């Protein structure tokens, strides 16, 4: 295995003796050289555990590092100042000052020029993080909402140009907002240049995807493969016009990239460097679970998958230190947490808390949520959770069956109930969601629908507004970076005409991806409307989170409320949070509150509450008590 000093002299070999002496004395090389010495051993070690003694490893590594230097040299100085800042402040993600938001540029603002006009609103809401959905070129028609990339360099013409994106990112930075986008790396479209060339037999793009001659290997892999979209195709394979079969974990038009080929890592690390120099602060690493395949296994969460992410991390620590990663792993809780590490993905989605928030709204019992917050919330140093209520995706009931079994709950039967409840197929249900990917072969099903539709705002349930304020309060105060699905702050309902659209009809996720509702946003300052009650309710919680230091960090200690309907947790041994998940008044007795001080100020309602007597919480009431 080669060292950092050796490879650095090979990088400088492209320069003539006269200009080489000039680069060695420059500030850009002094920083790159320091970061190479510190972070290259990790890059070498991770790439070695995956590729081993591959002939292509050394030539790939040298090509990658040469490209990494050119990328850091070309990098803007304003971005180099953010590199220095975050290199010396790894806990910026754990700060209570951070509140995030997510939206589709076309649905929320039309185009990129329209999005920069929406920036004063993001500042009004108090956002310091903005996640933009797939901006790059995708095929016309079905593209999985932009998740089938045809070109990582060209922006979708309907949204604008590559220059318009640089202007948006710079305008976000001036407003004190971090730019977050997707790094669609597990797969590309079947219309991508690499895809067409690999299938055509071009030797430069050989083994870039997993192409098989018949059903022999696909049948053997399918014995252990989980179906993500069973409505589209069985297993994880799709057929071409010539008779060959290709690995398609998702849609038929989304072909899985082959990370067993060292050249695919290089190709994708080059695409990462491009995104880094645009000014992107955090990259969303979707489908991190599927980047490595092996016969006999589920081809999910394999050791080499984690090692490849850690290798990508090292490329960033060397050529763009400001670029952090956000893991999206909608898998078993034991596997979700393994992607989170300072040397892997610094932040990651929290599907467990999210799914259990909805479960608790259905059952009215906090048992599962309490268990999750007590045993699975705390993370290692320099890492944070991305807590959310809703996303562009469906809700999967990804709680642990083993955790549920300890509480006397059968995982299969509980998911049967939750799915029936949330799609309005259970008596007295307030939820108005629609099914997504019902698999008759497994009994598994996911739920589509906005936060407002699932709490009952569509039929004007009087408890609906309070339910949204309750779910968001947990995401905003548990510890981690909260991500608001833009449109939820005004109670936006489902898109009614998704089902009668040929390009959207086979994907129920479009029910929860509606356009910017002008009418609801114009009612945001009116306390008499549902939209105004939700906005002012959420805005108050955001204001309190950002100004009060008691919410700092990602750590928590749960509090036993002795009431199965009320959740309780303590932040920094100074903030006691209570959340009633029942539609009836619930009580935390004087007995349970004996250790707490006599009086405590509530940050939600503003009243001074006595804890020396019985505390009765109103239907879906949230209380943030200052106990120190
Ligand atoms: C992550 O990626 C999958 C496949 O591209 C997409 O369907 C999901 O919506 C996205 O979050």
């Amino acid at each position: 295995s080669p060292n950092s000093q050796y490879l650095k002299t090979r990088i400088l070999d492209i320069y003539t003796p006269e200009q080489r002496a000039g680069i060695e004395k420059s500030e850009d090389w002094r920083q790159f050289s320091r970061r190479m010495d510190t972070h290259f051993p990790k890059l070498m070690n991770e790439l070695d555990s995956v590729y081993g003694n591959n002939e292509a490893l050394l030539p790939m590594l040298e090509m990658l590092l040469a490209q990494a230097w050119q990328s850091y040299s070309q990098r803007n100085s304003s971005l180099k100042d953010i590199d220095i800042a975050r290199e010396n402040n790894p806990d910026w993600i754990l700060s209570n000052k951070q509140v995030g938001g997510v939206c589709y540029v076309d649905l929320f603002a039309g185009d990129l020029k329209g999005l920069k006009d929406k920036i004063p609103y993001f500042q009004e809401l108090g956002l310091t993080y903005l996640y933009l959905m797939p901006l790059f070129k995708c095929p016309e028609g079905k593209s999985d909402g932009g998740y089938a990339v045809s070109s990582y360099r060209d922006v979708n013409p309907a949204l604008g140009t590559i220059g318009d994106l640089r202007e948006v990112i710079a305008a976000l930075h001036e407003a004190g907002i971090s730019a977050v986008v997707d790094f669609i790396f597990n797969h590309t479209s079947n219309e991508h240049e690499w895809a067409q060339r690999c299938a055509a037999g071009d030797p430069l793009f050989d083994n870039f995807y997993y192409i098989f001659p018949d059903r022999r290997m696909p049948d053997q892999y399918d014995r252990t493969l989980r179906e993500i979209f069973p409505d589209q195709h069985p297993g994880g394979f799709s057929q071409l016009e010539d008779g060959r079969w290709v690995w398609t974990t998702f849609n038929s038009f989304q072909w899985d990239l082959n990370y067993s080929n060292p050249w695919v890592f290089r190709a994708m690390a080059g695409e990462m460097l491009f995104l880094a120099n645009l000014g992107v602060d955090i990259l969303r690493m979707d489908a991190v679970a599927f980047i490595w395949k092996q016969m006999g296994t589920s081809c999910e969460n394999l050791p080499q998958a984690h090692a490849l992410i850690r290798a990508f991390n090292a490329v960033m620590r060397i050529a763009a230190p400001a670029v952090f990663f956000k893991s999206q792993a909608i898998v078993h809780p034991d596997q979700v947490v393994q992607y989170i590490g300072q040397d892997e993905c610094q932040i990651g989605y929290n599907p467990l808390q999210m799914a259990l928030l909805w479960n608790t709204l259905a059952t009215r019992e906090v048992n599962l949520l309490h268990q999750a917050l007590t045993y699975r919330h705390n993370l290692p140093e320099h890492t944070a959770w991305v807590n959310y209520v809703r996303s562009h995706d469906d809700i999967g009931w990804t709680f642990a069956d083993e955790d549920a079994a300890y509480l006397g709950i059968s995982g299969y039967d509980h998911r049967q109930f939750l799915n029936r409840f949330f799609v309005n197929r259970f008596d007295g249900s307030f939820a108005r969601g629609v099914p997504f990917q019902y698999n008759p072969s497994t009994g598994d099903c996911r739920v589509s629908g906005t936060a407002a539709a699932l709490v009952g705002l569509a039929q004007d349930d009087p408890h609906a507004v309070d339910r949204i304020k309750l779910l968001y309060s947990i995401a905003l105060s548990t510890g981690g970076l909260p991500l608001i699905y833009l449109g939820d702050e005004v109670g936006t309902l489902n898109d009614d005409d998704w089902s009668q659209d040929s390009n959207k009809s086979d994907d129920s996720r479009w029910a929860h991806r509606p356009r910017y509702n002008e009418a609801l946003y114009a009612q945001r300052n009116d306390p008499s409307t549902a939209a105004g009650q939700i906005y002012q309710g959420l805005r108050h919680m955001i204001a309190v989170r950002q100004s009060n230091p008691r919410f700092d960090g990602g750590r928590l200690v749960t509090f036993n409320t002795n009431n199965k309907h009320i959740i309780g947790y303590i932040r920094n041994n100074a903030l006691l949070a209570f959340g009633n998940f029942s539609e009836y008044p619930q009580t935390v007795t004087a007995h349970t509150l004996q250790a707490m001080p006599f009086k405590a100020h509530d940050l939600i309602g503003g009243k001074t509450v006595s804890l020396n007597q019985d505390l009765t919480l109103q239907p879906y009431q949230v209380m943030w008590l200052e106990i120190a």
